[PDB]
């Protein structure tokens, strides 16, 4: 249970997403940006893709070079 | 992919035929069930495996529905 020592993980990750909404972000970037944002190393060591995709309005996919990319879904109106 | 050699082929097929409208995990599992005649090997972290398949996209919807697709 890593939610005990890092309870705000949800809003912190959504925050990084929101900051990267335009172009999307990789995993290693999510981590470095998490460190920059909170002063603490990204706590999640297992199943990060699953964690990312537990968050609504998120899409993921790979570039041709094999980078797994996450981004917010465009709004529909 | 290791123990199950043809898993790649089978999941690629389930995608090709049944994912045209997007496909959830459990749909992949029941489709695999109706395909190979046996329960889908993976339980946890299927999203990771799916994403390792070329030309596949994942999405968590506004309402929290996890759906997989082929790009175009």
């Amino acid at each position: 249970g890593s939610r005990e020592e890092y309870p705000d993980i949800d809003s912190e990750v959504r925050a990084i997403l929101l900051s990267h909404a335009q172009n999307g972000i990789t995993i290693s970037s999510i981590k470095s940006e998490y460190r920059k944002l909170t002063g603490n190393p990204f706590p999640l060591h297992d199943n990060v893709t699953d964690f990312m995709l537990t968050i609504p309005n998120v899409t993921a996919e790979c570039s041709e070079s094999g980078k797994r990319i996450f981004n917010l879904k465009a709004s529909l109106k």
